């Protein structure tokens, strides 16, 4: 008999809590043969702001968290390789690449302090806005919410005023008019009532404008101090295949959410790959400043970008078992 607490920042019925974390938690419960019990706390019920979740898991406030790596900005700089503009065409391939790279580069450097169970990205990042956005010029003077320093850099370069705030705060911020719009993929839009609060959406054909990285993290001491066969049980239900499943389940949930916006009669602008090039011209210098930043930290930035593209093409869709 062991009770582990999982703390996370969205409601219990949202896509990732329901179809990724519960699934994962039940799999741990089963493979343990009812010897591990995992209690699930949503919407920061045990207290804190979403950015403190990692520290909650490192310090032992909670055993397990699902958080957004970028809410601790520049803390895990190697994850940023997947957050560069127009990097990612498939979330599964990204998550494959992310887990593989986590093991080689990150596990014992930047994530030494914590146990990582899962490394993934969401579906295509996009805009949701009070007024229409069909070309970059339309974002000039708009206050746009972003969730990470690289998204904020992206917003600056296309001419928006970036407002850093965690995702649950979006509804209140739109309602009060603190922001004119937000970045987020489709899937989380319905839990935040975004399609109710704004009437315009801007999506991209081709590689994603951006996506953000996530982890399922666990307290190290709480892991190590399990017995050897229960450690084996946690690891077995986590890691590479789990990371591929979370990314894919999260991206696949874009579809039903986009259709809820369509059903309302909201205006959705789809930017062709050809028309995306104007956006790329504005955002693509992030590649050079990011590599300069990494080099300033003694990190081979270009090697991470090359490696990440290498691994993603390499992804076969039958490394996807979970
Ligand atoms: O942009 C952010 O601040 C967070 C993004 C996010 C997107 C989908 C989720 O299910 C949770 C967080």
């Amino acid at each position: 008999e062991v009770t582990l607490t999982l703390h996370q920042f969205l409601p219990a019925q949202a896509n990732v809590p329901k179809d990724v974390l519960d699934v994962w938690a039940d799999n741990v419960e089963e493979a343990s043969d009812g010897r591990i019990e995992i209690e699930r706390y949503p919407s920061m019920q045990l207290g804190g702001t979403p950015p403190e979740l990692m520290d909650q898991a490192i310090d032992g406030i909670a055993d397990i968290v699902w958080t957004v790596v970028g809410y601790t900005p520049g803390r895990y700089p190697s994850t940023e390789v997947f957050e560069l503009p127009f990097m990612v065409s498939d979330a599964r391939a990204a998550s494959y690449a992310y887990w593989k790279m986590f093991e080689e580069h990150m596990k014992d450097g930047e994530f030494a302090d914590v146990k990582i169970l899962g490394t993934w990205v969401h579906g295509p990042g996009m805009f949701h806005t009070n007024k229409p956005v069909a070309v970059p010029s339309d974002l000039e003077g708009m206050k746009i919410r972003g969730g990470s320093r690289l998204v904020n850099d992206l917003l600056t370069r296309v001419g928006a005023e970036p407002i850093g705030m965690p995702v649950p705060a979006i509804s209140e911020a739109l309602s009060k008019g603190v922001i004119d719009g937000t970045t987020i993929p489709w899937e989380v839009t319905s839990a935040l009532k975004v399609p109710e609060l704004v009437g315009n959406h801007t999506e991209f054909d081709g590689p994603a404008l951006y996506n953000l990285t996530f982890v399922l993290a666990m307290n190290k001491d709480a892991y190590e101090s399990l017995p050897e066969d229960l450690q084996e049980v946690i690891d077995s239900q986590s890691g590479l295949a789990f990371s591929i499943f979370a990314g894919g389940t999260q991206a696949d949930a874009d579809g039903p959410a986009r259709q809820i916006a369509v059903d309302r009669g909201n205006n959705i602008v789809t930017v062709s790959q050809e028309d995306a090039k104007a956006w790329d011209a504005l955002v693509n210098p992030i590649y050079e400043t990011w590599v300069a930043e990494m080099n300033d930290k003694g990190i081979d930035g270009q090697a991470l970008i090359d490696e990440a593209k290498s691994l993603m093409e390499e992804y076969d869709p039958s490394m996807d078992t979970y």
